[PDB]
């Protein structure tokens, strides 16, 4: 049969996985497919039922956040996460493996809900905030402490984050990672009360209902004051704050790192407005100043910050990730080892790796067989694999997930506490399937699950063509991929659906295995896809990171319609039904590329689209305002440049769509209204669906399906030749 | 009224009607401002949510 | 109010299948809010009709 929407959202085509996360050395837990949680240790294979299939449901939770200590079991239920990470609920304390529903409560409180929910990576210390006010009980059946109290909701806020930052720098809703230990909570007590309040859209609500007043800041404007307090939750609740170091660069920053290196040692990073230089310090728990051990400087923006360095079991050698030099062809991220030194400024920095690629993340130190291990490109920007390597003598590259793990470039690991053996979980190009590991001898113990019943469901289904392919620029070659039907067809001409991502800093272009809206089009009503990496492309060096600064979206639109150009000379693609596609920017890239007109042709697409395109900067937050067009106020230059209105007026008949949310968290609403009327004033034809006071995410899932199906329910009349 | 002029003169030009309207306990409505700059500045002006309250007026 | 609840376009919104449907509302509207527009794709969307959208910034 045809895939279609329904498909995609059928229980049938779950691909699914044990959520398995390393408490103990050699021990990793996985679920079952029938709810009853399991714990696997790795060399005796043992399976335990603790949690049966039931107390997830009658509890109706989804979070069961065991301290590491396996005596009790925290649970979260009525849980409506806000953001991408985060999520408030009731939560329940209860025992391991049985034992009353306890809530974890304020005290003097019954029933609360808690900003968040977790015991300490040790011991059974717990912490669970409330109003900003982060509380602390110490062990089981005691009244908690209200260890922290100045937080104030909607602007000050403790273990809790503010509006510029945490959807501007983490967007994640953590500001509480303890130590290895767990004798300190940090915690960033960040202020907007200078930043202003988005009363944005509520919609819906009261019977005079109005708009919810929380914060925005805009471009050229402050920024809130984020910090790493460090209270000692053992003995003296002694909080200490991890302050910026002496930079006069520094004026208006930003905390984007917190790791906890040791129980006295820890670092923390310092992002500028201009986000030129940043300085991880090393801070200290004790009395909080933070040894400036590195500093990050680049000219134009820096890149990566939210990467913690990631100090070893003692809290000196910060193997931290910085780009660098590949020859002629330049800065690409290769891990580089940083010692603390007891007094020092500058480190005896040691490079890793090399080659003309890029690094991502420390995922592990390993002082045990000195064979480090980290996720690099070294196959192809397209690819993900894990390594092993030596940082001393050999700066040696062997992998564990090359000739490994069969058809899986898509690799995510956890490693046995020991270093001896870990998961790495396998997502495809083939379906995808679960591998726990001996990290010693590279034979992995058994098969933990593959989707196997959505394998099983693949199998009755029209998989279309994948291709690999390259367009070359200047200097750069761009690969290119496409995706042609089950039934494919040399003569067929086909419709164009191309696809980009636009948004500075990233990268989609993969192998993949992947069942969206994408394929059902190429299966059900016969698409033409093409995708393709350049310039905008992330995860490829910062020549093509930095390149964009005060040039965003508008060299984006060349190199696409340079792969579309050279899409059309080819026969079998139809040159009545054309349209291009994107989101977060490919929707401003969609909208950047849609009107530009051929150089002997008209209108080169029929129709097109933009999925809650990213749009103007001064309609949006400082820090990405100011991330990569100078700051605002100082250089609003490059803003108008990007302007859209700069474009509405060029669009005449090729019918263009919008696609956009009212609550909407990053790309803000009025990215559109601020743009729309310029296509009002243009007299071009726009084309929108909203969705009322719903977010960014589609937290509910038919969301999804009504934006999938209504990106195909309007390609579908675009593509029907017209009489 | 079918008008908004409710000040009615004696029609020699002596005296002089008159309406006391009185919103000063209707609830907000919030009959927004949105656009423009990038922040906004509202202007909440009242509104019979139905439920809510008819005027009274003295002349 | 049940006249008022039998008058809410929730009732009739429904019946919508495949009439194109064009919502002609700007935004700062003083007498008849966005409120009310967006109270509606709530209905629409939920009804699973299709439209386009007619608004003018303020």
């Amino acid at each position: 049969k045809k895939v279609t929407v329904e498909d995609l959202f059928s229980e049938d085509f779950k691909i699914h996985d044990p959520e398995a996360k390393w408490i103990s050395n050699k021990e990793f837990i996985y679920r079952e497919r029938k709810g009853s949680v399991i714990l696997r240790n790795v060399e005796t294979n043992n399976s335990t039922v603790l949690i049966e299939g039931k107390k997830i449901e009658s509890l109706r939770a989804i979070r069961y956040e065991i301290s590491p200590d396996k005596e009790y079991v925290l649970f979260s239920y009525n849980v409506e996460p806000v953001y991408q990470h985060s999520h408030t609920g009731y939560y329940v304390l209860s025992k391991i493996p049985h034992g009353d529903p306890q809530s974890l409560d304020p005290p003097e409180v019954s029933n609360a809900k808690l900003q968040y929910a977790g015991w300490g990576p040790k011991g059974q210390q717990l912490i669970f905030i409330f109003e900003n006010n982060i509380y602390y009980c110490a062990h089981v059946g005691k009244q908690a402490i209200r260890v922290v109290s100045t937080g104030k909701e909607g602007v000050i806020y403790n273990g809790l984050s503010d509006w510029l930052y945490e959807e501007e720098i983490l967007k994640s809703h953590i500001a509480h990672w303890w130590s290895p230990d767990g004798t300190r909570l940090a915690y960033a007590t960040i202020n907007d009360s200078r930043v202003p309040l988005m009363e944005l859209p509520t919609y819906t609500g009261s019977v005079y209902p109005t708009v919810k007043p929380y914060h925005y800041p805009k471009a050229g404007s402050e920024n809130p004051s984020i910090s790493l307090h460090v209270i000692g939750l053992n003995g003296p609740t002694h909080d200490l704050e991890m302050m910026p170091p002496d930079d006069p660069r520094m004026r208006e920053y930003y905390i984007t790192m917190v790791k906890w290196a040791t129980s006295t040692k820890v670092a923390v990073t310092w992002l500028n407005r201009a986000q030129n230089v940043s300085i991880l310090t090393l801070c200290d728990a004790t009395t909080g100043v933070c040894t400036k051990k590195h500093e990050d400087e680049s000219e134009a923006w820096l890149h990566r910050q939210n990467e913690e360095p990631v100090f070893s079991k003692d809290g000196r050698k910060f193997f931290f990730v910085r780009a660098i030099p590949q020859g002629g062809r330049g800065k690409f991220y290769h891990i580089t080892v940083s010692s603390s030194q007891p007094n020092s400024s500058n480190d005896n920095i040691q490079s890793i790796t090399s080659g003309d690629w890029d690094v991502t993340k420390i995922l592990s130190y390993d002082e045990k067989r000195n064979k480090i291990y980290f996720l690099s490109t070294e196959d192809l920007p397209r690819r993900r694999h894990l390594y092993s390597a030596n940082t001393v003598d050999d700066f040696n590259r062997q992998c564990l997930s090359c000739d490994l793990v069969e058809n899986c470039t898509y690799v995510s690991a956890s490693f046995s506490h020991n270093m001896d053996f870990f998961l790495l979980k396998c997502e495809g190009p083939g379906v995808p399937t679960v591998t726990v590991h001996n990290t010693t001898d590279k034979r992995r113990m058994f098969d933990l699950e593959a989707n196997e019943e959505v394998q099983k469901a693949i199998n009755d289904r029209q998989m279309p063509k994948i291709e690999y392919r390259k367009i070359e620029v200047e200097d750069y070659s761009l690969p290119m991929q496409i995706l042609k039907p089950a039934t494919f067809t040399d003569t067929a001409h086909y419709p164009l659906l191309l696809v980009v991502d636009g948004t500075p800093g990233s990268q989609s272009v993969t192998e993949r295995f992947e069942v969206t809206w994408e394929t059902v089009l190429v299966s059900s009503h016969g698409a033409v896809v093409v995708k393709c990496d350049g310039r905008g492309s992330g995860f490829q060096g910062t020549k093509l990171l930095q390149e964009v600064r005060r040039r965003l979206g508008f060299l984006e639109e060349k190199d696409q319609m340079e792969a579309v150009r050279t899409m059309l000379k080819e026969q079998y693609i139809d040159k009545t039904r054309v349209a291009v596609f994107g989101k977060d920017y490919g929707g401003y890239l969609s909208t950047y590329i849609l009107p530009a007109k051929g150089e002997n042709q008209g209108q080169t697409f029929t129709c097109g689209s933009a999925l809650s395109p990213i749009t103007d900067f001064k309609l949006y937050a400082s820090a990405f305002s100011e991330r990569y067009l100078g700051l605002h106020g100082l250089d609003n230059r490059a803003y108008e440049m990007t302007k859209l209105a700069h474009r509405v007026s060029a669009l005449e008949d090729q019918q263009f769509l919008i696609i956009h949310a009212t609550a909407d968290e990053k790309i803000h609403f009025q990215h559109t209204a601020e743009l729309i009327t310029q296509l009002i004033k243009g007299k071009a034809n726009y084309s929108l669906q909203i969705y009322p006071d719903e977010s960014h995410y589609f937290h509910s899932v038919a969301l999804k399906q009504h934006l999938s199906r209504s990106i195909i329910g309007f390609f579908v009349e675009c593509f029907r030749v017209q009489d």
